[PDB]
């Protein structure tokens, strides 16, 4: 006999933890440093501060394989009264808000407290100051996964006697050093060589310290939230967009108020084309007008690029200090594309290519993808950047011969980077973005084809001196 | 300022439909078609019902490219007062105990309704008939996805005149038929091959009608709920097996009781190893002797394997009779492994090899995953599976030239699948796993070595 039940999502997750990235003890060690590193980022840059983070790794039991993950920051902190569901609750996050950040889940730390609780017996440890605040407040939790709520083991608090702003978290998990380390050491790596204006110290198992100098005291400005673009706004956001109005806005009214790239003259085509009265309190919509709404959004070829604003972008002459600096090609290029939108959300490809010099040799490609300032390490042959770069004719672009020393750079930016998984590490299949991605490409490959082509040039003229 | 909110799984899916393989149109066609046919089948032969399963793709409006896809079964149906949450409420299942079925998250066919209502009005059907039964129950369903609880649009009942059995689930999404046809047709013709006992009739939105005939009667013994084996239980499942518990046992009792291959010769050794006093009531177990059992648990180096009989296999003879079928090679073989443990799971894995005959000359094998009696389609790339072909030094199996014709097939089996995401299109990185797969992948390579040295043998 079948017998049905509920699962909360606590127990969703700890009964899945793979589904999170936390399938074997060196992925799992990998996901919880960088799921601190992105919350800790996100906790500096977006609010304007300089990021000066810090990593430790140690070895807490050799025979059980037991590590504690610390990473500190110098982040605007968590008010006390989130502290036990940001880290104890599944599905709670300050980032479900349109905006670019690294974090979207509101999953990650809790992934990580959760697998902690699956293998050994010590609590999470949070230490937390929010900016001006007169205390340090301090937490041990765990998760009640039945009911998916914190249990605080220990709360106290501290003077801030030395006015101290951010926030400490430290997990113990099983882990796997030796065949982690190699990816942990590129993930901080890679995302350091794009973010020049943050200071890391790295402390591992081995002891090893690796120091990060800031080499910019350069902030990029801050993405901030933002409304939607119209096109690919579906019909549940149409209904919360409504559902949220305070306002007994007309649908003209909500086109023109709720919407980026809409004005009066693009609501009055809108309308026109849906079908729709102008002057209709948009709180009366049916449920077939809102279906027509949403189709004439995605079929409607005048709207107005969304804003570069929401988003952060690495910039081209970063794109290409990086590559230069790693990799040292006899020649470089790259191109931040201008915006566009998938599903309502405004995103931003940027692309960079670099060519010989200390660039090994192979018969594809080295891709390195990043997502939201994120570098994507694993999983590359299944995500969406992969699909396109296979599958151009390097051949139109120059590429005469089977082998060649080439670097390509893939960086989307988005309100929301559609994941294959939670995990993250690699990008979904989306026709808008994988569009996007390949003229980025393209463009970049332009002036690669450019390089090669007056190369070829020289070569021809000293093939007559022959 | 941070505003710190909370999300239901409704609304958590509802943002991120890529997550549970809904991305684009053509594979939201495609999962759509897939999640269904896997609820009926897990309705059908896990309960001793051969399945007689139909699939229909209807375009439906072809500018906006929405398609109503169809699936109607003869399983064991669903009582009529879970079906509001079965089909509406995220994270609600059946197939939470542990089981080898197909299903497992409680949230497929919720996706394909998320992604229905992302895109268009039309609610979801249900018509079912449990067994006897002499009405058959209608609704049609949306999700509230900020309270994650259905939303009853009809519900009623005609008396059952014809006896229908079973259950018919339709439902209207975006979709791309031309993008999608051949991964659809590949997936029923791949399930076909490995499901003899079972009748497909798939109508697709070009008005093409293919049958799959039934070529035996005789089912599998259906998959039962099983005890965990102990190696790889965690914390939280250890306190879960004590909550659980109907009973003051002793901690002794326990082991022998609750778990796979512990006979009392072995719970003794292993409270012994833990430092755990026999008689003492589980029910008091303290945070730190749950972390001793546990570790004492993954270290221990002589647990029996879990038995065979906890899970269903496509079997060896199947197995190499498909790969005929399918590719009509020089040589196959197979092997069907016995059983291991991870995480407290029973798994086998399953390999088989084929070589030349009709197999095209490529430059790498053609790899044909399967998982809980599924084809895997997407992401063959990303999966374990290919890691380990991928990574296996085929010169030493006596593959010489750089091109060949071969097809490895591997089917893994478990009462729990570790995916990559709730799509289910690849395999997860699990060390366990990983192991016995290459191991083997191995065994049955040595067979290969086998013919490809009497074959160039007998090239002179
Ligand atoms: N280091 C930190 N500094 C400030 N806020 C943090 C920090 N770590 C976590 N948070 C807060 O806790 C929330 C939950 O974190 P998390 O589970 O990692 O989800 P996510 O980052 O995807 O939102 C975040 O949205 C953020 O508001
Ligand atoms: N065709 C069907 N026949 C019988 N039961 C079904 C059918 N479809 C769905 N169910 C039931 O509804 C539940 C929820 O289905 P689903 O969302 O697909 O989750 P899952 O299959 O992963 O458990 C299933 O666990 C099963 O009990
Ligand atoms: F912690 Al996250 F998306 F960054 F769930
Ligand atoms: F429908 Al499922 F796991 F099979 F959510
Ligand atoms: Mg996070
Ligand atoms: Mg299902
Ligand atoms: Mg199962």
């Amino acid at each position: 006999k079948e017998k049905f039940t509920s699962l909360s999502p606590a127990e969703f997750f700890k009964r899945n933890p793979e589904l999170a990235g936390f399938p074997n003890p060196a992925r799992a060690l990998y996901q919880t440093v960088r799921e601190l590193i992105e919350n800790s980022l996100d906790a500096t840059d977006v609010h304007g501060i300089l990021p000066n983070i810090k990593i430790t790794i140690d070895l807490i039991d050799d025979a059980r394989q037991i590590y504690k993950v610390n990473v500190v920051d110098n982040g605007i902190g968590i008010p006390p009264q989130e502290v036990p569901n940001a880290f104890g609750r599944v599905l709670y996050s300050s980032k479900y808000v349109n905006r670019q950040t690294r974090g979207m889940y509101g999953l990650g730390v809790k992934a990580a407290v959760l697998y902690s609780q699956m293998h050994q017996d010590k609590p999470i440890e949070i230490e937390t100051s929010p900016v001006n605040s007169k205390r340090i407040y301090t937490f041990k939790l765990k998760i009640d996964i039945n009911k998916n709520e914190p249990i605080i083991v220990e709360r106290g608090s501290v003077e801030n006697t030395r006015g101290f702003h951010g926030t400490s978290v430290a997990i113990s998990i099983p882990g796997d050093w030796p065949k982690a380390k190699s990816r942990i050491y590129e993930y901080i790596k890679r995302t350091y060589i794009i973010t020049p204006y943050a200071e890391f110290i790295f402390k591992d198992p081995e002891g090893n310290v690796t120091y990060y100098p800031r080499l910019t005291n350069k902030i990029p400005k801050p993405p901030q939230e933002v409304k939607p673009h119209p096109y690919g706004v579906d019909r549940e956001e149409i209904k919360i967009l409504i559902n949220n109005l305070k306002r007994d806005y007309t649908i003209k009214e909500f086109l023109v108020n709720e919407f980026q790239s809409i004005g009066d003259t693009t609501a009055d085509k809108i309308l026109e084309l849906a079908g729709l009265k102008p002057n209709k309190k948009v709180k009366n919509l049916t449920e077939e007008e809102i279906t027509r709404l949403v189709e004439t959004f995605k079929k409607y070829e005048d709207f107005r690029s969304p804003s570069a604003d929401s988003l952060s972008v690495i910039g081209e002459d970063l794109i290409e200090l990086g590559l230069k600096k790693i990799f040292n090609p006899d020649f470089a290029a790259s191109i931040t594309r201008k915006p566009k939108a998938y599903q309502g959300h405004p995103f931003i490809v940027e692309a960079g290519v670099a060519f010989g010099g200390s660039i090994p040799v192979g018969e594809e490609p080295i891709v390195l993808r990043y997502a939201n300032k994120i570098p994507l390490i694993y999983d590359e042959k299944s995500d969406v950047i992969w699909k396109v770069v296979e599958e151009l004719d390097w051949k139109r672009y120059g590429i005469e011969s089977d082998q060649y020393q080439m670097v390509v750079m893939v960086h989307l930016c988005s309100t929301k980077i559609p994941y294959k998984s939670a995990g993250k590490e690699s990008i979904a299949e989306v026709e808008d973005i994988e569009k996007e991605i390949k003229n980025a490409l393209m463009e970049v490959a332009r002036k690669l084809k450019q390089y090669l082509s007056e190369k070829r040039k020289e070569q021809e003229a000293k093939k007559k001196l022959l």
